[PDB]
């Protein structure tokens, strides 16, 4: 400190930053606003402080690419630290240098297409629940909370394809629900980053030391039990690089539990949000998905990558609401990029909703319109700009099997319902002021039957 006249030096502009905070009162309309705020009133490049930490935004596709691809092992390699973590230092998404390219190496082989084709009929089996939970809300003519129901599935779909436990967690209190359950204080963090070292030597996990608790045990429950899932192609692997240890491969699990909860069933959510709010999209998916499985028959993992429209439509929720809002990288040495010095320690970071959203990449950017990746158009869309998976060494390691899990629950659920507006559902939907990307009021639809 004060480390704020950092850009005012590299002749970079921002925002003013006030003593302490930074730039964080702007966060107050949430980060997407700030962002584009910034991309239209500086440019394409821009800083700014959260608390005592520089941010250098950064929006040209090229310079984007060295950061995440060309520049990725030697100085873009860790994301921001957030604490206190406890165990969890050890989770993929959280490692970092050697030691996450090490997580990224004995995990990179359950997250193949071969793998992922062995998956499809287990994660088939949970799309029929989802269906006969949605039809007892259907013949009830009352309108329907999208998101407990993607969750209940998008719930069941994880522990299955993770551990092999079987639920249809909607209708009991079987042991494993509720832990899963616990799935103001970060903002301080932002402020007071000093004081992550404090709870880390406190033992305060911002993962329920409760929850964590009962997996590290429940996996060695079920470890020294069997001694087609990721536990098994976790234990397989750890039969060049040290094995998997037992508390380590407990931290992934819990990365592969969430990474995979709220997004699915968030993404659900907004892609029939989407369907609801455009009915013609919808029938035009009703149809392709009628024409390439007749009679209602059951999507296989080849079917499923046939559908040009159902990836169409995917593909354009994720720009509208791409739910990791921004990417980022800490620059570990002084560098420079494509012209643009970059000092030692600044975080890098891509304003992906920003850029999902500019005009001057997106014709209409706030409206919902597939064609944009008809393959006829596909080609022209810039892969730096339109990013809702990261890209580089570090990129969603889950991406096929999220869009996989996703286009499965879809065919499925548009195979026997359509999707209609209640007078309750918010038009327009409006995202969550605060730091997620999920609707300010939740998703309700009514639900009837073909
Ligand atoms: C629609 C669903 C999802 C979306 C849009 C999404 C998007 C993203 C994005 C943008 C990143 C950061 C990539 C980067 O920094 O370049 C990421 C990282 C990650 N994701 Fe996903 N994700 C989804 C679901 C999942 C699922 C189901 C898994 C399940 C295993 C998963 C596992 C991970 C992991 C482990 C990382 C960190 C990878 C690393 O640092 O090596 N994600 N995701
Ligand atoms: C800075 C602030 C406090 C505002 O939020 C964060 O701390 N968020 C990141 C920090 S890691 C996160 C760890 C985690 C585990 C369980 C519950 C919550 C969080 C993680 O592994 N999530 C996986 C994931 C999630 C979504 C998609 N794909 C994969 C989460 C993250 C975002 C983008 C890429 C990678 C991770």
């Amino acid at each position: 400190t004060h480390s704020h006249g950092l850009f005012k030096k590299l002749g970079i502009p921002g925002p003013t930053p006030l003593p302490f905070l930074g730039n964080i009162l702007s966060y107050h309309k949430g980060f997407c606003m700030f962002d584009m705020e910034c991309h239209k009133k500086y440019g394409k490049v821009w800083g700014f402080y959260d608390g005592q930490q520089p941010v250098l935004a950064i929006t040209d596709p090229d310079m984007i690419k060295t950061v995440l691809v060309k520049e990725c092992y030697s100085v873009f390699t860790n994301r921001r630290p957030f604490g206190p973590v406890g165990f969890m230092k050890s989770a993929i998404s959280i490692a970092e240098d050697e030691e996450w390219k090490r997580l990224r190496s004995l995990l990179s082989p359950t997250f193949t297409s071969g793998k992922l084709k062995e998956m499809v009929p287990i994660i088939a089996q949970y799309g029929d629940v989802l269906v006969r939970n949605l039809r007892r809300e259907a013949e009830t003519g009352k309108p329907v909370t999208l998101k407990d129901v993607f969750g209940a599935y998008s719930m069941d779909v994880i522990t299955s394809t993770s551990f092999g436990v079987n639920i249809d967690s909607l209708n009991p209190q079987d042991p494993f629900v509720e832990n899963t359950k616990k799935l103001p204080f970060f903002l301080s963090i932002t402020v007071f980053p000093f004081l992550i070292p404090i709870l880390e030597v406190l033992n305060i996990c911002v993962f329920p030391r409760e929850v964590t608790n009962f997996l590290r045990k429940s996996v060695k429950r079920m470890k020294e039990s069997r001694l087609v899932d990721f536990l098994q192609l976790m234990i397989d692997s750890q039969n060049s690089h040290k094995a998997l240890s037992d508390l380590e491969l407990v931290a992934q699990s819990i990365i592969f539990i969430f990474a995979g909860y709220e997004t699915t069933s968030s993404v659900l959510s907004f892609i029939m949000y989407e369907l609801a709010t455009h009915p013609d999209v919808q029938q035009k998916l009703q149809e392709e998905i009628d024409a390439v499985l007749p009679n209602k028959a059951p999507p296989t993992y080849d079917t499923v990558l046939q559908m040009e429209y159902l990836d169409m439509v995917v593909n354009e929720t994720l720009r509208l609401f791409p739910i990791a809002m921004r990417l980022e990288r800490v620059c570990k040495k002084d560098v420079e990029i494509n012209g643009m010095f970059i000092p030692k320690g600044v975080v890098v970071m891509i304003p992906s909703y920003a850029l999902h959203r500019d005009p001057k990449y997106w014709t209409e950017p706030e409206k919902f319109l597939p064609e944009r990746f008809s393959k006829k158009n596909k080609d022209n869309i810039d892969p730096y700009i339109y990013t809702p998976f990261g890209s580089g060494p570090r990129n969603c390691i889950g991406m096929r099997f999220a869009l996989m899990n996703m286009k499965l629950a879809l065919i499925r659920v548009l195979q026997n319902f359509s999707f209609k507006p209640c007078k309750e559902t918010q038009i327009p939907l409006k995202l969550s002021l605060g730091g997620l990307l999920q609707p300010e009021k939740p998703v309700v639809l009514k639900v009837e039957s073909r």
